[PDB]
């Protein structure tokens, strides 16, 4: 199956899942003095007061902590998003050092890991007919990068021994992700793709121009995780980004000055 190996990495991803040849693939590199500005971009709306965390897993390429999503208890809206997103999971991609990790590139800058929360269209009805549209889903992304700790990660990394291989989960309730926001919620955006297969293009990104600073313990747990399931041979769980993806036809639109 796919991965990040050497015979199933993403340069390999297009055998099985020909749109990764696409014309709106992501990530990409925020070329950030070609950004223009956009006068008539709303500020984001980020609305997680009522958040319900359900469990957190191992899914054998990252790790991911899952929402209640049958009611609008946690939502994105505004910003470039014509209505209302509920939030799903979120899920991070890192590196085996800090200066690789991320999948959007900022120019060509990598950071040392990327946060997505994902949401989706409620007026798709579930995520599974939002993947087929267009505009399906938005994903909120947020750069690491390695010095000071974030408090707010502590619960989820202190969990991560409990979820060491593929196939593992744990109860993860009362989890709150506004911890996990930066102070600036300045962005930039533009249409693409998920950044694992299936590759579908249904994603508004919407990328935070603020990283949020994580200590070199938390992401040390990060590496700690393991690709493979209980009993085959041990295979750090590192470096599961995508590099970056052409442009092609497409402007990045900037919420600042
Ligand atoms: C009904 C049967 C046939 N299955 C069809 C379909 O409903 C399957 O159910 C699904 C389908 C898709 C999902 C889903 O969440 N897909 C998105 C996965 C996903 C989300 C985010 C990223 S990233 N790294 O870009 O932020 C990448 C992949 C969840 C459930
Ligand atoms: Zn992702």
């Amino acid at each position: 199956h796919w991965g990040y190996g050497k015979h199933n990495g993403p340069e390999h991803w297009h055998k099985d899942f020909p749109i990764a040849k696409g014309e709106r693939q992501s990530p990409v590199d925020i070329d950030t003095h070609t950004a223009k500005y956009d006068p008539s971009l709303k500020p984001l709306s980020v609305s997680y007061d009522q958040a319900t965390s359900l469990r957190i897993l191992n899914n054998g390429h990252s790790f991911q902590v899952t929402f209640d999503d049958s009611q609008d208890k946690a939502v994105l809206k505004g910003g470039p998003l014509d209505g209302t997103y509920r939030l799903l999971q979120f899920h991070f991609h890192w590196g085996s050092l800090d200066g690789q990790g991320s999948e959007h590139t900022v120019d060509k800058k990598k950071y040392a890991a990327e946060l997505h929360l994902v949401h989706w269209n409620t007026k798709y009805g579930d995520v599974g007919k939002a993947v087929q549209q267009p505009d399906g889903l938005a994903v909120l992304g947020i750069f690491l990068k390695v010095g000071s700790a974030k408090p707010g990660l502590q619960k989820v990394v202190d969990v991560l021994d409990s979820i060491k291989t593929e196939g593992k989960s744990a109860d993860f309730t009362n989890f709150d992700p506004r911890g996990l926001l930066p102070e600036s919620l300045d962005y930039w955006t533009y249409p693409g793709s998920l950044t694992t297969p299936p590759l579908a293009e249904c994603v508004t990104w919407i990328v935070l121009k603020e990283p949020i600073s994580v200590s070199s313990e938390q992401v040390l747990k990060f590496r700690k995780l393991n690709f493979n399931g209980e009993g085959e041979p041990e295979e750090l769980m590192v470096d599961n980004w995508r590099p970056a993806q052409p442009l092609k036809n497409r402007q990045i639109k900037a919420s600042f000055k």
